[PDB]
C-alpha cells in the first residue's frame, strides 16, 4: 500500500524542500501506509495531546484531579498562552488547563500540567507505560521547540505517535470515561483547520492535535478521523527541513494526509 504513494510522497517532500514522515492505519481493515514513518521528528506542541492523556490516566487513580483549581503567578506565563493569561487573576482547573493545552496549544497550561506529572520524564514514563518506546520529552516550553537537525530530544516517530494515539482514543489504554474525555478534547481542537482537517470530507468527525516549531520547517498534526458509518482511521504527519529559516507549510501537511487516505483506499 506504501508503494502506491511512495513516489508522490517523494515528490511532495521535494516540492516542500524537506522531509515528510507519515503513518496511517485503517482500524477496520488493518491496512497501513508508511513513509519515513520510523524516522524521528520533533514533537513541537503535539506532545500536549499525550500530556492531556497522561493527566486523564492519573485521574483514574486520583479522585477529583480534573476539578482541582490551580493558581499561578504571572511568572508562570510564557509566550502564546491565549487561555491561561485570561485566568491569571483567578486560576483554572486541571481539566481547563488540559483542554487549553490541547485545543489552543496553551504553553503556560502545558508547563503547569507537566509540573504536576513530574516534568518531561513523567510524561515519557506515561508513554512507556502504554508501550511507546520511541517517544521522548526532554525539555519544557518553549525550549523544547528548537527542532535542531539530528537532535533526538523532544521527538518521536510518526508510527509511534499513531500507534499510541490509537491505544489512547480507541484502545484500552484509558478507562472508558477518560477515553471519551480525551476524544472530546481532540475533537474540540481549534488550531488544526488547515492541516489534517482540510484533507477529510465535511461530514467526517475529526479529533487532532497540531505542533509548530516553526524553525527548520518543522510542524505536524496527528488525528483520529471517523468516516461516516465506517471504522476510524488514525494518522500522523510530521515535517522538518534542513535550514533554520525554512518555513513550515500547513498545505504540505494537508496534502500528505490526502495521499495517506488515498493510499488506504478512501
Ligand atoms: C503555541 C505555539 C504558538 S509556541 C509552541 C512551540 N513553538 C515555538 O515556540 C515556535 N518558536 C513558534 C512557532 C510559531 C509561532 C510562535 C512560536 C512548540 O512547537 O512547542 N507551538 C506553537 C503552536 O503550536 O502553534
Amino acid at each position: 500500500l506504501t508503494n502506491l504513494v511512495a513516489e508522490p510522497f517523494a515528490k511532495l517532500e521535494q516540492d516542500f524542500g524537506g522531509s515528510i514522515g507519515v503513518y496511517a492505519m485503517d482500524t477496520g481493515s488493518g491496512a497501513t501506509v508508511s513513509y519515513r514513518a520510523e524516522e524521528r521528528f520533533p514533537l513541537c506542541s503535539s506532545f500536549k495531546g499525550f500530556l492531556a492523556a497522561a493527566v486523564l490516566a492519573r485521574s483514574q487513580q486520583q479522585a477529583g484531579l480534573l476539578d482541582t483549581p490551580i493558581r499561578y503567578g504571572k511568572n508562570a506565563l510564557v509566550p502564546w498562552s491565549p487561555i491561561s493569561e485570561k485566568y491569571l487573576t483567578t486560576g483554572m482547573t486541571v481539566a481547563e488547563l488540559s483542554a487549553a493545552a490541547v485545543q489552543y496549544s496553551d504553553n503556560a497550561a502545558a508547563n503547569l500540567l507537566l509540573k504536576e506529572l513530574g516534568g518531561p520524564a513523567g510524561l515519557t514514563a506515561f508513554m512507556r507505560s502504554i508501550g511507546d518506546t520511541t517517544f521522548r520529552l526532554d525539555r519544557w516550553e518553549l525550549e523544547l521547540a528548537s527542532a535542531i537537525p539530528g537532535d533526538a530530544r523532544d521527538t518521536s516517530s510518526p508510527r509511534a505517535v499513531t500507534e499510541s494515539l490509537q491505544k489512547l482514543t480507541l484502545g484500552s489504554a484509558l478507562a472508558a470515561p477518560q477515553r471519551q474525555q480525551f476524544v472530546d478534547w481532540l475533537k474540540g481542537n481549534t488550531t488544526g483547520n488547515h492541516r489534517i482537517r482540510a484533507a477529510v470530507p465535511a461530514d467526517w468527525a475529526v479529533g487532532d492535535k497540531t505542533g509548530t516549531c516553526g524553525v527548520y520547517g518543522t510542524a505536524n498534526d496527528y488525528a483520529v478521523v471517523w468516516p461516516t458509518g465506517r471504522a476510524p482511521i488514525v494518522l500522523a504527519v510530521y515535517t522538518r527541513a534542513p535550514n533554520k529559516d525554512d518555513k513550515h507549510s500547513e498545505a504540505v501537511i494537508a496534502a500528505a494526509a490526502r495521499l495517506a487516505l488515498e493510499g488506504l483506499g478512501v
